[PDB]
């Protein structure tokens, strides 16, 4: 195999650069990741996918892991903070590990892409 | 008659993680108190008997990405209102958002009409 | 009577000198005053004291109104802002008014002191 | 036997605005969500066998102020739980409340012993 950067990709170039907005925005910084999520989201299937880079069978460079709920709305994301290194493994591992237990908070039911998998009451209706 | 809202907005179910409640005159306001820090767009449908808002059927509050983060809207058992429970009800709900440190806009309609 | 200022007092020292403290702080400033309030505080009874200058019965300068629930702990505040110009009239209706309209939002039940009239679910027990 | 708390602490009913709760092992983490930006001292009862946390009574999360925001105690019905379980619930509830931009310390005794 070529120990080079190879691309991995779950999302369309649409949904990795689709504006996304959050009813209740929350952040959080792990070594060189962002890490946003929408605290209003809940009870709800979430899917994590992500774009990134790998060297042999293991993400090296994430370029955004998008949380997804049934309907294809972005409810939550890891990315890079541009004025930061570049992050290490365990920023990766640190993010995804924060992001599914913010989630989970809300008893939201997280499930992995395979590439993520292989390289890497609560509210009331008016009336 | 005037419709800042579509069918499917004004029709739309909507929750509240922390719901407060104001009730003044025939009008419930309905707002989710854990909502800050937003920029809150007013639109409303209501009659107009000449030129003043008349009967106020709902007004909801939406963020940008159209979330409904309160409602006034009348008792529905009890509807009946004035003009004045309507400019009550709403430096109620602008209030209620304010406290948060939502910034409000209001339709045009509603600037003109209320 | 004597058209100078005269200094009416609700608070004692101890009561206006106090350190204070919010659950969840919120804050809203009107002209020249600072209302503070804590969003936290919930079906109560809340009494409404200030210290304060008038002239001819007619509040003039506000000094502080704090918000006292029955056991004294104060949950509340309306101050003059130092970098700003003195307050007008105005300034202090506005700012009882967004103090009573932001506490009767929780329930709680406000009733003014003497001086005050005369010159001016939502929580689950843990199991 | 550590104890951080006074019986009034550890006896003291408390409220949540937000409530939330995860379960781990025989442990219950309740928060209250509608808690930010506080600075939350961490407090705990619990018996220590030789040099480490060995069975948990409460840890309760309190503000400057003394107010209780957060709690891990076991499941009053299925108590029996790990020092696993405690690391476990402790990394839950520092991720909750950073999540709401609240700054954690823990006490010198949970620091020792957990």
């Amino acid at each position: 195999s070529s120990p080079a950067p190879r691309y991995i990709t779950d999302m369309s170039i649409e949904e990795i650069s689709r504006e996304w907005y959050m009813l209740m925005p929350r952040q959080k910084i792990t070594g060189g990741l962002m890490v946003k999520m929408d605290q209003a989201i809940m009870d709800k299937r979430i899917t994590l996918k992500a774009n990134f880079s790998v060297l042999f069978d293991q993400l090296e460079t994430l370029v955004s892991l998008r949380a997804f709920t049934d309907d294809g709305a972005i409810v939550a994301e890891i990315s890079p903070i541009p004025s930061m290194p570049g992050h290490s493994t365990e920023d990766v591992k640190n993010a995804i590990g924060i992001l599914i237990g913010g989630l989970e908070w809300n008893d939201n039911s997280i499930r992995a892409s395979e590439n993520i998998q292989r390289f890497a009451q609560k509210r009331y209706m008016a009336r």
